[PDB]
C-alpha cells in the first residue's frame, strides 16, 4: 500500500502527517523563475525496502518542451529538535519534534551524476511504517520558454507498487531578470569554497565572506565578472570593517579616498558597491561624527555606506554640503521599524534593508527551522516591498556544530536556545560531495526574493499602488501579515496574470 500526495513549496509536511487529497500538482511561473513542490509519501501498511523516483520532461502544445534536465530532485531529510526555540507572542515555534529541511541531493552539481559513497542517500530509500518520505521538485523554467501550458509526470516505485502523478505547469509571457531586484548581503564565515558562493547565487543571494585572516583580506575579487554573467550579481562589498558592534562603541579615522579606490577599482565595472562599516552600534551617540568622516571618503569614492542600525536625523546629512545622508544603506530589524523615518529617508534617496535573527519580539517573521515555513519568504518579498524596503542582510549561513546533519540548535545564549541560526546550507561530506547543499528555508528565502521581483517589474510598468494594494493585502507590515500559504499563493497569481496581461497586449 502505497500513499503518494503532492504540497506546496512552503506547506510544512511531518512525518506524521495523513495523506493528502491529490497526487497531481498545478503550477505557474514566468522565464526565468523556479516554482516547487512536494511529494509525500507513506507506506499505512508494511514497508517498502526500495523506494525509487523519476520526472518526466514537460510538453507542450507543438514542438514546445521544457527538459527534465531544468528539474532539480532532492530527499528531505528530517532533524530532531529537542529543545525550542524561544516561545513569546503570537508567532510561536511548533514545538519539539522532527522537522523538514536539509536536502539531499539526487545529483552532484559537481559532476552532473549522482553522488556515489555516501552516509546519506537521496534514491533508493525506505519507506518504514506511518513515517513520510518527502521528494522536493525544483523547476526552473527557461529563459527562452514559450508562453503556454506544459504537462508531465513523476512516478513512484517500489518493490510492490508504482504510482504517476501530473505535473501541470504554465508559463507566463514574462521574465525575471537574470539580476535581481532585491540587494542582499548574506555572510560566509568559515567555507570558502567557490561551491559555496554558488549554491547561493543560484538561489538568487549574493554573499560576502567574513572574519577574513589578515593574509586573506584584500584578496582580488578574481571571479566577480564570471558571476555577473552567470548569476546576475547585483552588488559587492570593498570589506573596510570599522570593528565597531554592540560589544565595542569606538571607531577609527576611515580609510582615505584613494585607498577606497583602489578597492572599487579591482571590482568590475557597471557594478553597485556599498561597504559594511560598523554593526548594531545605535546605541552609541559618540560614533556619529567618524560615521560621517567615513561616509565623505566612501561618496568621494562613489560608494554607498552600509550600516545597520536605524535612521537618525543626526546623520542625515554626511557634512560634505552634498545633503546626502551619512548612512545609505539603513539596514533594521522589524522591531526597529519607525515610519516617519523611514520616509524620511526613502524621500531623499536612500535605501531601508531588513535583517532578522534570534527571537526578539511577539509579532515579527522569525528564522528558525521550527517556525511557520511561510517566515522566510514573506520578509524578502511582500512585507519588504509593503514598506519600500530594496535589500535584506543575514549575519552568517554556516554556522555549524559538530553534527550538522543531526544536531541544528546553533546558538544556546542567555537561556535560550535557537535552531538553525547563521545556517541555511549543510555540509556535503554527508551525502558524498565535496559543495554545500540547499536547506528548504534558503529555497523559500529564493522564493521570496521572485516574489519581490513581481511587484518590482508592475513598478518598472507603471502599476505600482496596484501592486502594493495586493502586497498590503497579506504582508503590510511586521505586526500584520499572513500565516496561510494559500494566501500568499492566491496573491502571486494575480500579481503574475496581471503582468502577462500587460506583456500580451
Ligand atoms: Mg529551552
Amino acid at each position: 500500500s502505497l500513499s503518494v500526495w503532492t504540497a506546496s513549496s512552503q506547506e510544512r509536511v511531518r512525518q506524521d502527517d495523513p495523506a493528502g487529497e491529490s497526487l497531481n500538482i498545478e503550477l505557474f511561473a514566468a522565464r526565468g523563475e523556479y516554482e516547487s513542490f512536494q511529494v509525500a509519501l507513506k507506506a499505512p501498511e508494511g514497508e517498502h525496502r526500495n523506494v525509487h523516483f523519476v520526472v518526466s520532461d514537460l510538453k507542450g502544445t507543438g514542438d514546445s518542451f521544457i527538459s527534465k534536465s531544468n528539474l532539480t530532485l532532492y530527499r528531505e531529510h528530517y532533524v530532531y529538535i529537542s529543545e525550542s526555540s524561544p516561545q513569546r507572542g503570537t508567532v510561536l515555534p511548533e514545538g519539539p519534534g522532527w522537522y523538514p529541511d536539509a536536502l539531499i541531493p539526487f545529483i552532484d552539481p559537481a559532476t552532473n551524476e549522482p553522488p556515489s559513497g555516501g552516509e546519506l542517500i537521496a534514491v533508493p530509500f525506505a519507506l518504514e511504517n506511518n513515517s513520510n518520505q518527502v521528494i522536493w521538485v525544483d523547476i526552473q523554467v527557461p529563459r527562452d520558454a514559450e508562453a503556454g501550458h506544459y504537462s508531465g509526470s513523476y512516478i513512484v516505485s517500489s518493490e510492490h507498487g508504482e504510482v504517476t502523478g501530473q505535473i501541470s505547469l504554465t508559463v507566463w509571457n514574462f521574465e525575471l531578470p537574470l539580476k535581481p531586484s532585491l540587494k542582499s548581503t548574506f555572510l560566509i564565515w568559515s567555507s570558502r569554497k567557490k561551491s559555496t558562493v554558488e549554491e547561493l547565487l543560484k538561489h538568487k543571494l549574493m554573499c560576502q565572506q567574513w572574519n577574513l585572516s589578515e593574509e586573506e583580506k584584500g584578496a582580488a575579487p578574481t571571479s566577480e565578472g564570471e558571476w555577473i554573467e552567470k548569476y546576475g550579481v547585483n552588488c559587492s562589498g570593498l570589506g573596510f570593517w570599522s570593528k565597531a558592534d554592540t560589544f565595542n562603541g569606538v571607531m577609527p579615522p576611515p580609510p582615505t579616498v584613494e585607498e577606497i579606490q583602489a578597492a572599487a577599482s579591482a571590482h568590475p565595472s557597471n557594478l553597485f558597491l556599498y561597504n559594511y562599516t560598523a554593526d548594531e552600534i545605535g546605541h552609541y551617540t559618540s560614533l556619529y561624527e567618524p560615521i560621517k568622516a567615513w561616509a565623505r571618503n566612501l561618496h568621494e569614492a562613489g560608494v554607498a555606506n552600509l550600516i545597520t542600525m536605524a535612521p537618525v536625523p543626526e546623520l542625515y546629512d554626511d557634512g560634505s554640503g552634498s545633503g546626502r545622508s551619512a548612512v545609505d544603506i539603513w539596514v533594521i530589524l522589524p522591531l526597529q521599524y519607525d515610519k516617519d523615518r523611514i520616509q524620511e529617508v526613502l524621500a531623499k534617496g536612500d535605501e531601508v534593508w531588513s535583517y532578522n535573527c534570534c527571537v526578539q519580539d511577539d509579532y515579527s517573521p522569525k528564522w528558525q527551522i521550527d517556525f511557520n515555513p511561510i517566515e522566510y519568504r514573506i520578509q524578502p518579498g511582500f512585507i519588504n516591498q509593503s514598506l519600500g524596503m530594496t535589500g535584506i542582510l543575514y549575519w552568517r549561513v554556516d554556522f555549524w556544530t559538530e553534527d550538522p546533519w543531526h544536531d541544528v540548535l546553533t546558538l544556546r545564549a542567555d537561556g535560550m536556545e535557537f535552531n538553525g541560526e547563521g545556517m541555511l546550507v549543510y555540509p556535503g561530506e554527508q551525502v558524498g560531495i565535496d559543495g554545500v547543499v540547499p536547506s528548504i528555508r534558503l529555497k523559500a528565502i529564493r522564493k521570496g526574493i521572485e516574489d519581490y521581483e513581481y511587484i518590482e517589474i508592475l513598478k518598472n510598468l507603471g502599476h505600482e499602488q496596484w501592486a502594493l494594494e495586493i502586497s498590503q493585502s497579506v504582508g503590510p507590515d511586521w505586526h500584520n501579515w499572513t500565516k496561510d500559504h494559500h494566501k500568499l499563493e492566491w496573491a502571486r497569481k494575480q500579481l503574475g496574470e496581471r503582468i502577462n496581461d500587460l506583456m500580451t497586449k
